[PDB]
């Protein structure tokens, strides 16, 4: 059990290191073939999920995951993460602004036999949308 | 230690039930007098944090906290929560639309001797802003 918590946490920290080296392979290798992704209490198709990830790296090619807290109980792990980056790539049809941006995410992962079978996210990207002029500054 | 995790979880579920009857006293009584609130990696003054909570209830007087997951390790607890409500009170720039809204929050709480000494939140209210048309539907 203590062993289980520690090894699941070490897997999440490999996945963070993979994001930080910008190689989605180091992330996706930990996913079960039938992994389920949830965002906003809806299923996200795995293909859609990988396109979101590739889209993010492209817009924010220097992105860095700062793990503020990590927690494990039973087969789940939870990370509270602050992301910092520069807007150096296209972000949808928005041409690079080279502005420094930061936003906040929580990822909940469920492991069976060291594979991610379920993944839930809560992403606050409002601070980044504001800095890029994609939303009004007062919302 | 297993007993601490179980008691800290129950305190958090009692706070969620106080939100759900809109009685902020049933939340605040679990806080240390010198509790520190963090939002987007910024310290929020405790009395400010309460005015923010009062503001939410006024804009959304039927708001309901649905706990999707709860986890505990050491002296901390994390809750992943879906909020639902009707827009019946004025909301910043906007007058009541009576539209049903949903958004998503993660709360992380640190307890010493059964009192909250530290509180971090990550709130995605982008879905609610879209529903009230305060931001483009596509953003």
């Amino acid at each position: 059990d203590d062993r289980t918590l520690a090894e699941n946490k070490e897997r999440c920290l490999q996945m963070v290191a993979a994001w930080n080296r910008w190689e989605l392979d180091g992330i996706i290798k930990y996913w079960a073939p039938d992994v389920v992704h949830y965002s906003e209490d809806k299923v996200v198709d795995t293909d859609e999920m990988i396109r979101r990830m590739e889209g993010g790296i492209q817009a924010f090619p220097d992105l860095h995951l700062d793990v503020k807290s990590i927690m494990a109980e039973e087969d789940r792990v939870i990370l509270r993460i602050t992301i910092t980056a520069t807007h150096k790539g296209r972000f949808g049809d928005l041409a690079p602004t080279n502005r420094k941006v930061a936003w906040h995410i929580v990822e909940e992962l469920r492991f069976v036999d060291g594979k991610v079978v379920e993944h839930w996210d809560v992403m606050n990207y409002l601070p980044m949308l504001k800095e890029l002029g994609k939303v009004p500054a007062d919302v």
